[PDB]
Parts: C-alpha cells; sequence; structure tokens
C-alpha cells in the first residue's frame, strides 16, 4: 500500500480514490478510510448482473433485448427495446430490474459469495422501498448491498484477469460495453458510473470503478464522493477519475 494525494483532482469534493496494480500487488490509496468503507454500489453493481445475466442466459450479446413492453419513463432513451449495450450505457433500471428478477436468490447469493462483493446482503431483493419508487428499485440501489472502494477493485481484477468461473466471451461483452472514450488513444479505459444519496447520512454515493490499460500494465481503480452535495454525481466523480488518470496514470 502506497497512501497518495489526489486531492487536486477532485476539485473541492470529498472522495477517495483506489488503484491497483497485480503486476506488483501494489494499492495506490487516496484517503483510506474511505476506500475502506462499504457502501451501496448504486449502479456499479450492472457490471455484476450482466455477467449474472450472461452466466444464467437471461442475455447472451451486447445485442440482447429484454422485451420492452411501452411502459412510459422519462428518459425518452429507455423507452424502447434496448440492446444489453445500450441498456448498459443508459444506465436503464428497468431493463436491468427485469433481468435480476429472472434469476433466483440462491444463484446472485452464490456469485456474489464466490466474487466476495462486500457484505454479500441480498436481503432487501426489492430495494429501498421507502423512498415511493417501487419497482425502480433494488438491492444494489441504497440497500441491502454494501461494497467498498477497496472491494470493488479486487472483485474487478478478479473478474477482468480471467479469475473467476465467468466465460471468457462474456468476459469480453463487459469489455466491450464499458469502453468509454477518454480522448487519449495510448490509453484504454472501462468503467461504470454509480449514482445515489445516502438518506441516512445526507451523503452521495456517487462512483467509477473500472481498469485502464496501458502499454502492458492494467490497473483496476475505484473512485468515490461521499460528498453532502447533492449535485455530485456519478458522471461527476467519472470527470474527476480521467483527470486522475490523465495526471498520475500515463
Amino acid at each position: 500500500v502506497n497512501i497518495v494525494d489526489y486531492s487536486d483532482c477532485f476539485e473541492g469534493i470529498s472522495g477517495g480514490a483506489i488503484f491497483c496494480n497485480t503486476k506488483n500487488k501494489e494499492y495506490n490509496i487516496y484517503n483510506k478510510e474511505l476506500i475502506e468503507t462499504r457502501r451501496s454500489p448504486c449502479s456499479t453493481f450492472k457490471i455484476v448482473s450482466t455477467l449474472i445475466g450472461l452466466e444464467k442466459g437471461v442475455i447472451n450479446s451486447k445485442e440482447s433485448v429484454m422485451g420492452y413492453d411501452g411502459t412510459d419513463y422519462p428518459n425518452k432513451n429507455w423507452n424502447k427495446n434496448l440492446s444489453l449495450e445500450e441498456a448498459f450505457k443508459e444506465s436503464c433500471v428497468w431493463y436491468y430490474k427485469k433481468l435480476i428478477n429472472k434469476v433466483d436468490a440462491k444463484s446472485v447469493q452464490n456469485i456474489l459469495d464466490d466474487l466476495k462483493y462486500g457484505n454479500c446482503d441480498i436481503s432487501e431483493w426489492e430495494g429501498d422501498l421507502k423512498n415511493g419508487k417501487g419497482h425502480l428499485n433494488g438491492f444494489w440501489l441504497e440497500s441491502s448491498l454494501q461494497i467498498s472502494p477497496k472491494e470493488q477493485v479486487q472483485t474487478m481484477a478478479k473478474i477482468f484477469e480471467g479469475d473467476t468461473n465467468f466465460k471468457k466471451e462474456h468476459i469480453n461483452i463487459l469489455r466491450d460495453i464499458m469502453a468509454i472514450d477518454v480522448n487519449d488513444a495510448n490509453i484504454n479505459v472501462y468503467g461504470k458510473t454509480g449514482t445515489g444519496f445516502d438518506e441516512k447520512n445526507k451523503r452521495v454515493d456517487a462512483w467509477f470503478v473500472g481498469m485502464l490499460e496501458r502499454e502492458g500494465d492494467t490497473y483496476y481503480f475505484a473512485i468515490k464522493s461521499d460528498d453532502s452535495n447533492k449535485e455530485i454525481t456519478g458522471p461527476k466523480v467519472k470527470e474527476i477519475a480521467i483527470n486522475i488518470i490523465k495526471k498520475y496514470y500515463s
């Protein structure tokens, strides 16, 4: 473990970051207390739920559809029979709720246990119903399931280094749909945003989790904000993550 100071890239926002290179097995850690604290993964869970759906055959490729039924939603891009790739990039909750509700709870429990996915607590399957949002809820959305940024990186490394039983074909679909454009062709960046608000503590859960490939080296990373400013979202933390990557990992 190497303690580092990325505060310049956070532009005043409360947060932490952890980067792990598995070739030399060292973590670079900014704000160790936060990096070790379990929080709801929010939509960063879509990394794992995609793999669960592929493993169980609910979906099969980046084209796979979930049978849109015409329900009206405010985001125009949710109002269609969108593919896995666009559901992942739009963070489309109905697609992923329908996907996971096709999988039995014991299969999910055992997969999370195998991945050491934080507290592996899916006891509140329907999620945080007190927020009034009904079926737009689940155990991974400010609910029972909690994971630390460090555990996120450890899970990411296990998956994408080939250390799980997930099919390589399925890992490669995830890599495809997680790729992001960072206006720098000499690095490959992959990840997923997550946005939630922790009502009990009045702090955001804003995430960007993924990996970086740069000339032979691979780094697994998790950037997390716990700021009390409700305007801090997953996409904002993704901007911070890209600034860290360009300043310190080029």
